[PDB]
């Protein structure tokens, strides 16, 4: 059975865990929690992984790291990614708009001046979100009829971000709609609901923005 | 043709000129000098881009943004991706591996704060490296006896962090000796000392490292 290790928050690896379940894929985790350190220290170079990191993904040969490419390593082995070049870039150019966004919490979420930066990434988010509204024109997913990885990956984003601002989609009803229809997926609904789901935090618990052991 | 947009810089699409001038790939380049803001923010929208940004490459009915699509989209014409999900994956681990090393100077570059945060930037930049150097053990490229666009990227990272600091791979003969076989490709060769070659700045040229018109 696949392993998927990783801080026990949502962080880089969330899309990944909402992918697995949309999925019905069997894995189990490996869970570090705030004061665990040691443990993945004590761990680190002793799995196999060439470039050592948290997330983790070990598939019997297949050690991997970087978060990326264990998302689209799954996505992959269920034949996700597109069907054809300009179809495998279209899709990675979803994934990079998403990445703007998430990345971009993550960039001023663990800053002394937060508060201040937070001025400056509100700024800029409509823009981003504009993006995608207008691409679910016309579309149930971002991809049209059939889910691919950017949809979790944008999903995590907009939970994130809704945090950060709760009134951010008010302008974005679409952005709305595809939250609840990542949502009505059985599988995703299924996991929302379980004792696998990790709400929070969002970043590493040392975050001045979605850190903490609660919210 | 197509076309390859960006700011005359560095930055994010100097791994992607590299890869093109490797395969032979016919393109023309937008380059937006620092003064012609103005210029790109007339044609941002004018392009047909779904996800307006910089870089973007066009070809044909392909409109692309987001550099990593791009960077693998012309790999992926060239069958280089990966011949299944497992090398795709592993193809897609270096190149997320190499991005902590090119985004971890980018993330500080633009600070005010600088000088004290490559310190810390630095204390880690030769544990990442060591990944490359015992990944490069038998091989000549990180792939093995095939260039892959990882390798660009690597390229571009150890081109810059050696700006940073030139000692910084005195302890990594391998890497060393990497830096050197790809400027040894002639594509690469005769592509470094031609009019196309943009070498500074590294980031945009407001930044506190890398910046500026001339180094
Ligand atoms: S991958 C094969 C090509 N299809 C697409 O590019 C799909 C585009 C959208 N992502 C979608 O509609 O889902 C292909 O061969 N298309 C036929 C063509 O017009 O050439
Ligand atoms: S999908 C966005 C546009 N449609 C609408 O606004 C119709 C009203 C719907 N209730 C809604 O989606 O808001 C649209 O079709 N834009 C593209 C076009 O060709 O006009
Ligand atoms: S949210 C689902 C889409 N409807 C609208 O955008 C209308 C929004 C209302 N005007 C509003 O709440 O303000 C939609 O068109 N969905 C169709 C699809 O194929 O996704
Ligand atoms: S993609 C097909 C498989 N090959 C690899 O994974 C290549 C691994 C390295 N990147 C390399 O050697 O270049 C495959 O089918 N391998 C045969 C097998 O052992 O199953
Ligand atoms: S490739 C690194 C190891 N080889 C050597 O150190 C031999 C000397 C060479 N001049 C050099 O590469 O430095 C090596 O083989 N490590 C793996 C192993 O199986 O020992
Ligand atoms: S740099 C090329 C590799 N040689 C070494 O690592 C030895 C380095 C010296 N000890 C030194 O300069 O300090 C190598 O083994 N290359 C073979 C390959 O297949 O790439
Ligand atoms: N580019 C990497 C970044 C990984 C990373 O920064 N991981 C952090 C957690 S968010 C970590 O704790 N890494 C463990 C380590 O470096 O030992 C990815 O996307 O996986
Ligand atoms: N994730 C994007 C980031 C792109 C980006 O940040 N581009 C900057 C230059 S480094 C820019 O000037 N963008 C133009 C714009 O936003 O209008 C990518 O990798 O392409």
């Amino acid at each position: 059975s696949p392993i998927l290790g990783y801080w026990k928050i949502k962080g880089l690896v969330q899309p990944t865990r909402l992918l697995l379940e949309y999925l019905e894929e069997k894995y189990e985790e490996h869970l570090y929690e705030r004061d665990e350190g040691d443990k993945w220290r004590n761990k680190k170079f002793e799995l196999g992984l060439e470039f050592p990191n948290l997330p983790y993904y070990i598939d019997g040969d297949v050690k991997l790291t970087q978060s990326m490419a264990i998302i689209r390593y799954i996505a992959d082995k269920h034949n996700m990614l597109g069907g054809c070049p300009k179809e495998r870039a279209e899709i990675s150019m979803l994934e990079g708009a998403v990445l703007d966004i998430r990345y971009g919490v993550s960039r001023i979420a663990y800053s002394k001046d937060f508060e201040t930066l937070k001025v400056d990434f509100l700024s800029k988010l409509p823009e981003m979100l504009k993006m995608f509204e207008d691409r679910l024109c016309h579309k149930t997913y971002l991809n049209g009829d059939h889910v691919t990885h950017p949809d979790f990956m944008l999903y995590d984003a907009l939970d994130v971000v809704l945090y950060m601002d709760p009134m951010c989609l008010d302008a974005f009803p679409k952005l709305v709609c595809f939250k609840k229809r990542i949502e009505a997926i059985p599988q995703i609904d299924k996991y929302l609901k379980s004792s696998k789901y990790i709400a929070w935090p969002l970043q590493g618990w040392q975050a001045t923005f979605g850190g903490g052991d609660h919210p």
